[PDB]
C-alpha cells in the first residue's frame, strides 16, 4: 500500500555526470562512452546573452578552451561539435560507467525523473512530467544546467531531457538530448513565457485509478458518459482531450479495478464540477496529473484491496 | 526556483542490495563489507506468524538455509547471528561498492530517502519522514522488506530506516539498521495500530520559508503571537508542540527572509483558523510536513526572490 511521486534510481545517471568549464561558465555534461553532451551556451558571455551567434562563437574556441572534470579527473577534449542547442565535446576517456541508454524526445504529459547536478556532483532526484506547453515545474537554481531527464527500462537509461532555462513563472525549459527544446522556446535572453497549460486528463484518471487500487472508492458514482460528453466538460475545465488511443491506454488499469474508462470518466467529471468536498485522494487535496498509466502500473500492486 | 520532494542520489545505495532466500521466503538485504543485513522474519513459516519465537526458529537454522545473490552471483553464507529484529549474515565477499557510512536512529520528524526494492532490485526512490506515530507513509508491496531509507551528507550515506511490516491502515512500520523498532511495533502478526498521528510543526514552518524564498508571500500576515500562545492553537489542530529548539533551528531560514520564527508562527496561526480560501502555496492546497529546514536549506537558493 501507499502511493508516492516515485523517481527512477538515479545510480546509472550519476556515473555519467561532470562538469564542464568554458570561460568563466561552468555546468554540467552527461558523459557516455567518449562523448560529453551539455548546453551550447556554456560559451556565451554575459554581454552577449540577448541573440547569441552560437556558430561565430564557436569557431573561435579551441578544443582546450573547455574543461571537462569527472570528479578529481581532468578528460581532455579532442573534438567538438554543435547540434542544435547543445555541445558534444569528444575526450580522450571512454566513461566505463556507461550505461546501456538510448535517447528519446518524449511527448507532453509524459513523465520523467531529474537528477538535479551542480558543479558535475548529483544533488537530488525527483520526479516531474512534460507539461502540455511543454515547460517543466522542476527544481533548479543557478548552476544546474546540464542536469538531465530520464526513464529507465529494465537496464536501459532512457534520457528525454537536458536542463537550459527557467521562465519568468519560475518553470523550466530544456531540450532532447540532440538539443531540440521542447516547445517553443529559445537559448536566447528575450522575452518568453509558457503558453497557458492544461490539465493531463488521461493522467488524473490513472490516479484515480491508483486511488482505487489502494482500497479507496469515495469518489465513484453510478453514472457514466460518453466520450464526447465527457470532453465537453474536460475542455470548460481547461482539460486535455481525451482521446480513444488514452482510453485504450487506460485498460490495464481498467480490468484490474472492474471500473469502465468512461464510468472513471464520470467520477472525474463529477469532482471537477463539485470537488473534492474537504476530503483527500492518495493524501492530496488537488486531482494529481504527473502519474502516468505506466506510473501507476509499475508502483502500485496487481491485485486491489476490494 | 520551483519545489520538489526531492530524494537523495541513491547509487550508493542501489550498489549494497542484494536477495536473501531462507526456506520459501524471499526479500532484500543490505550488503555492507562483508555483512548483509535483513530482517529477521525471513526465518519465519507462514504458520507461525502470530508469535514465533525467533531464537528457536533460528538455532535450527545453519549458514547454508539462506541463499544470499547479488546480481547473478551467489554470496556464500559463513556467520549469521540476530540482533533485535535484523539478521547480520557474514558472507565470504566484501562488497566492492561499499560507501562511506553510519547507521543513524533518526528522531520523528526527520526525512529520509527510500529506495524501494524489489528480489534484490532497486524499483524507484522517494522521500519519507518519519512520522510523530512511528510509522512512515512508505510505498511498499509484498516482498519489499530489506529496503532501506536513507540520508547522504557529503559522501557518507546514513541509513536509518529498514522495512519490515504494513499496518491496516496501509502506513508502514520497520527498524532503524540495529534491528529496534520505530514506535511499538513488534515483528508479529497481531493487532497493531498506528497510534494518533500529529502534523510535523516545524517542518510546515520550514516549507512555509520555502514559499517566501520562492517568491510567495499571500499567507503572511502583520501578526506576531508568543510562543506559548501559538502552542495552544497548535494543540488544538493536532499540531506537535514547538519549541525553543525548533525556533532554534529555523533562525537561518528566518535570516534568510526577514520574517522571525514566531511572525511566520502567526502567519501559520491564521492558515489553520482561516484556511487556504483556494489558493495554493509551492504547488499544494494542504500545509506540508514533510520538509524539514534543512531540506529547505539544501534544495532551495540562499537568496530570497524579493
Ligand atoms: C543553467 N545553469 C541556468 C538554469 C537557471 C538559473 C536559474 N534557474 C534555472 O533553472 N540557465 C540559465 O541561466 C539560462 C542560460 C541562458 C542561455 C542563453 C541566454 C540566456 C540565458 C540565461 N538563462 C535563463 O534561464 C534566464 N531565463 C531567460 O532568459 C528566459 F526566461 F528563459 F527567457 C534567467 C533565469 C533570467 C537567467
Ligand atoms: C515485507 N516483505 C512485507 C512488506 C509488506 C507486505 C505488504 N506491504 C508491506 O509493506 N512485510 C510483511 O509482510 C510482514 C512480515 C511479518 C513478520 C512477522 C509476522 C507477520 C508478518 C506479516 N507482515 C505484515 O506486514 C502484515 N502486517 C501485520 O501483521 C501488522 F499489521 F503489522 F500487524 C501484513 C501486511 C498483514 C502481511
Ligand atoms: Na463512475
Ligand atoms: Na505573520
Amino acid at each position: 500500500s501507499g502511493f508516492r511521486k516515485m523517481a527512477f534510481p538515479s545510480g546509472k545517471v550519476e556515473g555519467c555526470m561532470v562538469q564542464v568549464t568554458c570561460g568563466t561558465t561552468t555546468l554540467n555534461g552527461l558523459w557516455l562512452d567518449d562523448v560529453v553532451y551539455c548546453p551550447r551556451h556554456v560559451i556565451c558571455t554575459s554581454e552577449d546573452m540577448l541573440n547569441p551567434n552560437y556558430e561565430d562563437l564557436l569557431i573561435r574556441k579551441s578544443n582546450h578552451n573547455f574543461l571537462v572534470q569527472a570528479g578529481n579527473v581532468q578528460l581532455r577534449v579532442i573534438g567538438h561539435s554543435m547540434q542544435n542547442c547543445v555541445l558534444k565535446l569528444k575526450v580522450d576517456t571512454a566513461n566505463p560507467k556507461t550505461p546501456k541508454y538510448k535517447f528519446v524526445r518524449i511527448q507532453p504529459g509524459q513523465t520523467f525523473s531529474v537528477l538535479a547536478c551542480y558543479n558535475g556532483s548529483p544533488s537530488g532526484v525527483y520526479q516531474c512530467a512534460m507539461r502540455p506547453n511543454f515547460t517543466i515545474k522542476g527544481s533548479f537554481l543557478n548552476g544546474s544546467c546540464g542536469s538531465v531527464g530520464f526513464n529507465i527500462d529494465y537496464d536501459c537509461v532512457s534520457f528525454c531531457y537536458m536542463h537550459h532555462m527557467e521562465l519568468p513563472t519560475g518553470v523550466h525549459a530544456g531540450t532532447d538530448l540532440e538539443g531540440n527544446f521542447y516547445g517553443p522556446f529559445v537559448d536566447r535572453q528575450i522575452a518568453q513565457a509558457a503558453g497557458t497549460d492544461t490539465t493531463i486528463t488521461v493522467n488524473v484518471l490513472a490516479w484515480l485509478y491508483a486511488a482505487v487500487i489502494n482500497g479507496d472508492r469515495w469518489f465513484l458514482n453510478r453514472f457514466t458518459t460518453t466520450l464526447n460528453d465527457f470532453n465537453l466538460v474536460a475542455m470548460k475545465y481547461n482539460y486535455e482531450p481525451l482521446t480513444q488511443d488514452h482510453v485504450d491506454i487506460l485498460g490495464p488499469l481498467s480490468a484490474q479495478t472492474g471500473i469502465a474508462v468512461l464510468d472513471m470518466c464520470a467520477s472525474l467529471k463529477e469532482l471537477l464540477q463539485n470537488g473534492m468536498n474537504g476530503r483527500t485522494i492518495l493524501g492530496s487535496a488537488l486531482l494529481e496529473d504527473e502519474f502516468t498509466p505506466f506510473d501507476v502500473v509499475r508502483q502500485c500492486s496487481g491485485v486491489t484491496f476490494q
